[PDB]
C-alpha cells in the first residue's frame, strides 16, 4: 500500500499516485506542512481507487475536500493555514518545506486508519543555483546565478509594500537560466525604515551593479515588479538607461501615496482618502476605492511617463484585485503609450485573480493585516482561478524575458 511522487521546486507540477489499495477503495488524502515560524498548513481530498486498487491524481478527480474535480496539484495549491490571516511565504530560500502526505481509509470526517505516509521536500533554490548577499554601495540585495559558464540574461525583482528582502521569486526564476537580483528598498538593515519618497538613484545603482557583474549578459536588464514594485519598475524604465524589458504585475502606473523623484524630475502623488474604505458584512475592509480619481486619464499629472521607456512592457492583471484597480490602470497605461505613438503593451488579464499573483502553487491568502492601515483587508481572488492565473503568468513571464533578453 504505497504513495508515489514522480519525477524538485515548489513551482513544479508533480504526479501523486497510490498503488496497493483495495479495488475501488474510498480514501482521503491529506497534505500538511509547518512554515518557518511553525504555523501549520493543510489540505485534503476524498477519492476512489480504480479496479487495480490504484489512484492517480492526474486522472482521478477529487470528490470533495479542500477542493473537488480534476486538480493534480490541489493538495498543494489548496493548502490553508490553521491560524487565520496567516500568509504562505518563504523567507529562507535555502531551506525547503517538508510536505507530509498521507493516505487514510474512508471518507469520514473522523479520519480512518493510516494506510501510508510520505515526506517530500519542496525546494525554493533550484539545482545548482548559487546565492550571494549583495552589499554594494547603499544597495541591499541578493543575487542568484544559474549553473553553467554564463554570462546570463539578468533580471531585477522588486516587491511592493512590506519591506525586507523576499527572495523566493528571484531564486525560482534563476532556475530557468536568468541571473536575478532580489532587491530591498526599505525596512531592511540600514535602508530607510519607511517609504516617504521614492528616489530612483538607488535603483539605478542596482541596475549598474547588475550590468557590471561579470556573469550578467546585458546589454540591458529585465525588470519584474509586483504592486508598488511594479510601479517602481515602470518608473525605472521611464527614466533610466539600459532597461531592456519590463514586467508589471498589478501595478498602477502612477505615483500613488508618495512622490517619485529622479534628479530634476518629480512625479506628484495622486493621493488617497481612507473615508472611501468599505466594511463588508464580515467586518473585513475593502480598500479598492481609496485612491483619488484618475481625472484626465492618461493626461493626469500623476502618470508615470512610460512613453519614455525604450523597451517592451508586459502588464499582468488580476481582474479581482481588491488592493486597487489594476485592470483600469493597465488600460490607462496602454492609452498613454498609444497617445505618444508607441506600441500597445501586451496586457494579460486573469479572471478570479487577486492582487498577490505569486509563483505557481503558492496558496491564496484572501485577507491579512494591511500594515499602513492596521486593519484586516481583502486582497481578492478565488482559489482555483487564482491558481491557474499563477501557473500561466509564470510561463508568460519566462516567454517574455526569453524573447526580449
Ligand atoms: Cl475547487
Ligand atoms: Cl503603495
Ligand atoms: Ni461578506
Amino acid at each position: 500500500a504505497t504513495l508515489i511522487l514522480e519525477p524538485c521546486c515548489w513551482n513544479e507540477p508533480v504526479r501523486i499516485a497510490v498503488r496497493g489499495l483495495a479495488p475501488e477503495q474510498r480514501v482521503t488524502l491529506r497534505a500538511s506542512l509547518r512554515d518557518e515560524k511553525g504555523a501549520l498548513f493543510r489540505a485534503h481530498a476524498r477519492y476512489c481507487a480504480d479496479a487495480c486498487g490504484e489512484l492517480d491524481l492526474e486522472r482521478a478527480p477529487a470528490l470533495g475536500g479542500s477542493f473537488a474535480g480534476l486538480e493534480p496539484m490541489g493538495l498543494l495549491w489548496a493548502l490553508e493555514p490553521e491560524k487565520p490571516f496567516w500568509r504562505f511565504l518563504k523567507r529562507d530560500v535555502q531551506i525547503p518545506f517538508v510536505v507530509e502526505l498521507e493516505v487514510l481509509d474512508g471518507h469520514d470526517p473522523e479520519p480512518g486508519r493510516l494506510l501510508c505516509q510520505a515526506q517530500h521536500e519542496r525546494h525554493f533554490l533550484p539545482p545548482g543555483v548559487w546565492r550571494q548577499s549583495v552589499r554594494a554601495g547603499r544597495v541591499r540585495a541578493t543575487l542568484f546565478l544559474p549553473p553553467g559558464p554564463g554570462p546570463f540574461p539578468g533580471i531585477i525583482d522588486i516587491f511592493g509594500i512590506g519591506g525586507g528582502l523576499l527572495e523566493y521569486r528571484a531564486s525560482l526564476l534563476a532556475g530557468h537560466g536568468f541571473a536575478t537580483l532580489a532587491l530591498a528598498y526599505y525596512n531592511f538593515e540600514d535602508l530607510p525604515n519607511n517609504m516617504d519618497n521614492i528616489s530612483l538613484e538607488y535603483f539605478e545603482e542596482a541596475v549598474c551593479y547588475m550590468l557590471q557583474h561579470p556573469q550578467v549578459k546585458g546589454p540591458g536588464i529585465g525588470l519584474l515588479g509586483i504592486s508598488l514594485g511594479a510601479d517602481i519598475c515602470l518608473s525605472m524604465a521611464s527614466f533610466l538607461k539600459n532597461v531592456s524589458a519590463t514586467v508589471s504585475i498589478n501595478g498602477s502606473g502612477i505615483s500613488g501615496n508618495t512622490a517619485i523623484n529622479y534628479k530634476h524630475s518629480s512625479i506628484p502623488p495622486l493621493g488617497y482618502d481612507l473615508r472611501r474604505i468599505k466594511v463588508a458584512f464580515s467586518g473585513l475592509v475593502d480598500i479598492v476605492d481609496i485612491r483619488n480619481a484618475l481625472v484626465g486619464g492618461y493626461k493626469n499629472p500623476s502618470m508615470i511617463p512610460i512613453e519614455k521607456a525604450q523597451g517592451p512592457i508586459l502588464l499582468i492583471v488580476g481582474q479581482d484585485d481588491h488592493n486597487w484597480r489594476s485592470e483600469l490602470y493597465a488600460q490607462t497605461v496602454s492609452e498613454r503609450l498609444q497617445a505618444h505613438g508607441k506600441e500597445k503593451p501586451q496586457i494579460i488579464c486573469y479572471p478570479g485573480t487577486g492582487h498577490y499573483i505569486e509563483p505557481p502553487y503558492f496558496p491564496l491568502c484572501p485577507a491579512s493585516l494591511h500594515r499602513l492601515l492596521n486593519k484586516h483587508v481583502i486582497w481578492g481572488g478565488e482559489p482555483r482561478a487564482h491558481s491557474k492565473a499563477q501557473e500561466d503568468a509564470w510561463k508568460q513571464i519566462l516567454a517574455f524575458f526569453c524573447k526580449h533578453l
